[PDB]
């Protein structure tokens, strides 16, 4: 029906968006350190938890991008980690969850970002990349197309955003530089450029500015279909005393959500946040999705 109302369905919001629009152009809600939701021990919670609900919950709240951090085991499987902390979640669990969501809502697509979080468990046969490629990537859900991937091709599939080196299988978005604690720009492939604001471990003030300035850039460089803009709102600092990603998220989330609503942009980019829920005032993920009214 191509109605703007259809964006209101957090479980089917990409449905109204045209097939020819590059994913890069679409404004997408995403979560940071997505697999940290099973942590219960208060110490590991004030240190590693960045989400409080599961993968399926996150997706039903609009999230389509996932920050998956892996670790190679002796059993030659990949499990989710957060630093040296074993998250009681596996890659199979995530993919399993992604497939069931895509089964229910085939109009949707989920973008999976994969990074190696901790060193290979001494005893594994293969390396991290080959193990991921032989055992998992080989599954059909994974889109094997490259370039400036469009919505139409990715529908009902999982698009990879490689954040590991050593790939030997075409598919998704190639791996790229990505320097530590910074905002930068590079080229993914021959059909796409990237701009990433990933200033984690920085002052609350410097962070908010960095988010807003990167968002202003995308706001004005809106129609540039060949440009990726990944804006991380997530922020971590020396916790153990109200300095947790949770304290920051409670402020930054409504802050940015309002900023979006107020500005009413045509493009906000790929906004990767911590703690996706229904507690904060304006709702970040909702404003990000609504900014796609432009494409309709």
């Amino acid at each position: 029906a191509s109605s703007v109302n259809e964006l209101e369905n957090w479980s089917k919001w990409m449905q109204p968006i045209p097939d020819s629009i590059p994913l890069a152009r679409i404004s997408i809600p995403g979560t940071h350190d997505s697999g940290t939701f099973k942590l219960q021990n208060p110490i590991k919670q004030v240190w590693g938890m960045t989400q409080e609900y599961d993968f399926r919950y996150q997706m039903d709240h609009g999230a389509r991008i996932f920050d998956i951090r892996g670790r190679l085991t002796d059993d030659n499987t990949i499990v989710l980690h957060h630093g040296p902390l074993y998250l009681y979640v596996t890659l199979h669990e995530f993919i399993n969850e992604a497939k069931q969501f895509l089964k229910d809502n085939p109009s949707e697509t989920i973008i999976m970002s994969l990074k190696k979080e901790y060193e290979d468990m001494k005893g594994a046969e293969d390396s991290f990349s080959s193990t991921f490629e032989k055992k998992y990537f080989v599954d059909p859900i994974f889109l094997k197309t490259e370039g400036n991937i469009k919505l139409g091709d990715a529908r009902g599939k999982i698009v990879l955003l490689k954040r590991y080196s050593g790939s030997n299988e075409p598919g998704g978005y190639n791996n790229f530089y990505w320097p530590d604690n910074e905002t930068f720009t590079t080229t993914v492939n021959q059909n796409a450029n990237v701009t990433v604001q990933d200033k984690y471990k920085v002052s609350y003030d410097e962070k908010v500015k960095s988010i807003k300035d990167t968002m202003d850039e995308t706001m004005n460089n809106s129609e540039d279909l060949n440009h990726l803009y990944i804006n991380f709102t997530s922020l971590s600092s020396g916790g153990t005393a109200w300095n947790s990603p949770y304290y920051y998220a409670s402020y930054i989330n409504p802050e940015i959500a309002n900023y979006i609503k107020q500005k009413n942009p045509a493009r906000v980019g790929w906004v990767i946040q911590n703690y996706i829920n229904e507690k904060w005032s304006p709702l970040l993920y909702q404003e990000v999705i609504r900014a796609n009214k432009s494409l309709i």
